[PDB]
């Protein structure tokens, strides 16, 4: 049976208080500029996902201006943590997305006669803003999302070129600068989409995905998440119809066929123009201090192996700036003698307070963590259980401190905390 | 370690009001009407920052009704303040920008087909509504902004003209007749939009600031801002396409090329055209006192130099007004005959309640003080620090009086103390 | 100094009811309809001010069921008010006002490409909704407006005919009738507008006048209005282009001259079409029982001169029906046949609960009195200060009554007074 | 003096329940189908009145459990109305409205430019969404409404045909199958507009009748209303203008004459499509029980005559259904295969409960009666006060019961009422 960590973890009045300060991210909303080589103007959107990996000094190291406090031979130090504010710079604003050559063939919200057939390559310039989404997770561990991907065909009738495709429920690691659902689902475009046509630039050649909060929640110990908070909203802006053959038919038991123009039942293959209603300060999630008191979970915001993942989403500040540059400086006005470009910006400031604890090793409570996390046992005395994961790393290791009235959470919790 | 000034700085019971009295500013809200020579018509738009630097009289001189209250040898006084209130005449209303010329090629949004490509010069008249923004932040130093700069390229290779300039952020000194953020973001839109013509003529000449909260928060005193409420909302209205090359094309990788007229793959620089919702005045910030009891900074409202600096923007009375005056008064209607003009207004009343305080000039203090604000003790027995800048001077030396139940602010004031 | 009314005035127990019973006004939205000579058709527009001028029974003559209640040698008697309620019938519904001849050139909001230019005369038939408006104020002296109008030219330049006019801050007394802010400002339309067609027939040829708040509010004694209720809410419709030559062009400085076509800047007077979102039950402001109980002034709702000024402006209930009448009631469906009208409605019931109180005339009290409003005490014992202007006059004489059980606000006021 | 039923009605510790089960209402939205004799299927609009005459049993007959309670020599039963809920079936959703042949001429919201001139019948196929309105009262007495009616003109100048008629506000009992205000007012269309094309079907011959609140609640006694909830909402979709001549033309002092095809003024007779935004449970008012436990009236629910009157109105379930049968099951889609219906729908379900109460005769109580409602004690011991009007007749009598806790209502009611 799982015990609460309140159970085995000891808590002290020892408090400190840690922040990134500023962080800045800068590139283009759509897609990596590499100068056919390396990549050098990275892509940074608004709807990509933050998971910061803040690394927090270890505590059976670290010199205390006391150090009577315990038996560095029955005991370990563990920082739990108290409370966090994501900082976020920049206005509020919106991010424009959008398709030079989008599959979107005629607009079936309002439409006058059966037009004619499409032929060959109807794609068109399209341009939209996606669903809005505000949301923020804390845990030891990197938070898990969901995707559907291409599934596997078992030994059954080959696959003719073209069948659709089988739909998986793929479960993963939501990196950092992964993409968030946007409104057309979360899935794997690259793959469920062939002509790469179907969905915006920044998105119709990766995987959005989408926290898998059910199976976190349902985490044995509650590593993942001991924290959340998500506000998603959004609303129907246009109704498109798509180009190509009709994968499966509209059934004849459901319609009385037409003659004439109408004898060739149009695409019925639908679609919809997401768009995210206005922001607000008022539904702003960040720049607001959260004291986390008692997790969900049984792990209480203990922060194993010293580590601490904070995952993030903010589209409330997606505007996408645009600016151009001159190569002509004297022609009367004339187009080409402009360069116009697109660059997105992220303005991030973490602060946590973090407040000390004691473990003593008895053997009972040895064999609990073992079973548990054994690398925690290991390391109280190798090679990282996500090298390939890519996260930004956040090192907090020289900038802790116990002078919490110095620092602006630090004020703001010693308040809250009464005394 | 920096100390809360509840600690060195004695209150008393003496309160005073103060009130600037109607403030009005009359022009035109996109540019300044200089009659080729000096500015006769300035710029007042509501999209424009305010940044009244409000000038106390020096106590230490001050004739007091009594004067046993303290020892003049040992110890100084200073004005902390208690409460304001931010008058605003005016009807509520949205203001309009445009620009005859703006670059803004095709409408993404729900476009038919491919079009041609554009040849040169294909600006057209646009007009919108800005983003709605109320706030309002008072402090003993002047308030700091961000916004996007030029930045400054190192010994790279050599930028061919026309590459996309390096951006930066900087930090700078909000100055009364800034612009704030619209919906294009925060950026120097002279430096960064070279051809002059891809933002609203009110903001494509200069730059438009968004308050550098997460700097002035971490202020290590905490005299930038000890108080400020901030209201921004904003939606997509529009979706647009911009003119002139692609600076960095879409990659290979990530569309399936199409023959025809569609080979020519379209301008993939998207943008939107901001809007604030309804303005009501159930949202309405100002005409409401604000109390500040306890700082969130350590500075709690001692305006240090005599002096004080309130920042405010509101553009929910932006309404821009059109008025014209005929030249030709008897012909049968004749567009000719008569002279269109654009005016703002912006309507002000600026009152405070500030209390006397004293302090003990101890060794100790005397040090504290001389590290923190060295000008502070210099002054305590020249040049401006900011006389380069630009702020609404308000002058309240004469404007005290201890007659508190003679003031609506002061009424206020009595009542909610309760005594 | 002026001291709080609660210092001279002796409250009792006498409380009596009045109301106004309905008050009907039904004419024209637009116009009044003269037949070529007197007045017979008035104007009542819902965007119309309504200035109530209350008329109550002086006590010092009124005959109560008692009369030991006082010394008629050294004190006086005046009414105070306790609570109003202004009954308003008739559905919620918008006021739909417009132009036939609305100088409205192009439409920027969203305009293909670089049009012609102008001729003589693009007036078109234009129409929207104004900007939704909800107030009430009480006072024993009429309200106190503001509004721009044409201000006078000091010993400058000869203004060349067509020079824009000078804006001054005009200051006067909202009379019954007057026009409301609409949404293209608080000014005087027929002086600062020449062509008589830019914005439409219900206030383009008269003065659209604001609450002064703020200088009402800084009243040294408080007899404009001692309470107040405001709603109002609105959003940007449309975006105009205004024809007619531009007084003051675009600065060289601020743009790139185009070539072509583009030669010639387009009008960059912009303007856009007011709205006020739903009206809805919920928001409603009147129909509600408004006890006052503490003034924010120093009157505290003493009806000095037996008068009382209740200004209203309710916009949730302008609904302009329309109705026609045949002429040839016969021919197959023919226009001419019928002649289609314009009339609006305004349904009132003011009712209020005053309260009997004394003032014994002391030297001291006579004094202040005198210097405060010596007509009051020159009746205490004639031309009308406000002859010329014009107020709704409600006549409430014989219509006092101190069975308060028997009235709707009587038996509210009972239930909320407790006792 | 009228006194508070409270005074001379006894109550009592019992109570009954009540309910009329399902009612059902079925049939054409916009007018009533007869087959050119009878009518057949009834118009049932969603926009209509219900009002409900609920019969109650009448006590001074009913056989109680006990009987001992009185004496039936000096005193009288009474049924008194505790508390109601008004069950609605049916989805939520909004009702269509039309017609083939409206009178709107021009748009006027955005209209390019002075177009010609109409000839005879413009008129064109029109579709809406009316205002919404959800409202209920209860009485034992039919309510009160209000609208315009064509007035009498005195010895006045012989009305010319087609001169604007004398409007005139008319109050009236609101029957059941009247017609609710829609956001063109409530006026009787049928006599005010003789074109019979300004207005939808569904009152384009009928009354739009407005709750006349302000009058019923002055009424002396209060039986037409001791309860009342209204809930209405709406805005301007569309901007119209109507055909036909002007009756009052633009008067000259308002405008600057045009001189080609400006010279012939358009209609400046506008008009607005209305619509009620989006509906919502959050808002429903009815599916929630009211407990009337101090009315606002002298008759706190005192049913007298054993009669009670239920208004209800709601918009939120006016889904216009339409259905199709086929007529030639064969041919290759042909739309002469079909006929095409519209069918409206409404369910109800009103429960009830009352409390039995008594009145002891007394020489004064009989006089105060007597004055009061002088057949309340004729019947104590004939034709209908209301044979004329139309009402739904819910008979009640064999429906009451004791046994509360066997009826939701009934269970809702122990509980609220704690015991």
């Amino acid at each position: 049976a799982v015990v609460a960590t309140d159970a085995y973890v000891k808590r002290t009045n020892i408090f400190y208080h840690a922040s990134s300060s500023r962080l800045l991210a800068v590139g283009h909303p759509y897609y990596s500029i590499k100068k056919v080589n390396k990549t050098v103007v990275p892509k940074v959107s608004g709807y990509q996902y933050r998971v910061f990996k803040v690394v927090l000094p270890d505590p059976n190291k670290f010199a205390l201006p006391d150090s009577s406090l315990f038996d560095p031979t029955t005991q370990r130090l563990v920082w739990a943590c108290t409370g966090l504010e994501v900082g976020r710079g920049q206005p509020l604003g919106v991010g424009v997305s959008g398709h030079p050559l989008l599959n979107k063939y005629d607009d079936v919200e309002n439409s006058g006669g059966y037009g004619g057939n499409p032929g060959q390559d109807n794609r068109v310039n399209v341009g939209m803003d996606y669903k809005q989404t505000q949301l923020c997770m804390v845990g030891c561990a990197p938070p898990l999302g969901e995707h559907w991907g291409k599934g596997t065909q078992s030994s059954n009738t080959s696959v003719q070129n073209g069948d659709c495709p089988p739909l998986e429920l793929i479960t993963s690691v939501i990196q950092d600068g992964d993409m968030v659902d946007t409104g057309f689902g979360a899935m794997n475009f690259a793959d469920l989409q062939t002509n790469k046509s179907d969905v915006p630039l920044d998105i119709c050649g990766t995987v959005c995905k989408y926290p898998d909060y059910l199976q976190m929640a349902a985490d044995p110990y509650g590593d993942r998440l001991f924290f959340y908070l998500r506000k998603e909203q959004m609303f129907a802006r246009h109704f498109f119809n798509r180009a190509g053959t009709v994968g499966e038919p509209v059934p004849d038991d459901l319609l009385v066929k037409g003659g004439n123009n109408r004898s060739s039942v149009a695409s019925s293959i639908y679609v919809h123009t997401p768009s995210g209603s206005l922001v607000s300060s008022e539904a702003q999630l960040f720049n607001k201090p959260y004291w986390l008191q008692k997790a969900q979970g049984h792990n209480n915001g203990i922060c194993w192996g010293n580590h601490l993942s904070v995952t993030v989403v903010d589209t409330t500040r997606s505007t996408n700036m645009t600016l151009c540059a001159s190569v002509s400086k004297s022609a009367t006005y004339t187009n080409s003698d402009y360069k116009e470009y697109m660059r997105h910006v992220e303005e991030f400031d973490l602060q946590f307070i973090f407040q000390l604890c004691s473990i003593t090793l008895s053997a009972e409570v040895m064999a609990y963590i073992h079973t548990m996390n054994p690398s925690v046992l290991e390391d109280w005395n190798k090679q990282d259980p996500y090298k390939d994961m890519s996260f930004w790393e956040v090192n907090l290791k020289e900038k802790f401190s116990s002078e919490l009235d110095q620092f602006p959470l630090g004020r703001k919790f010693l308040l809250q905390s009464g005394y």
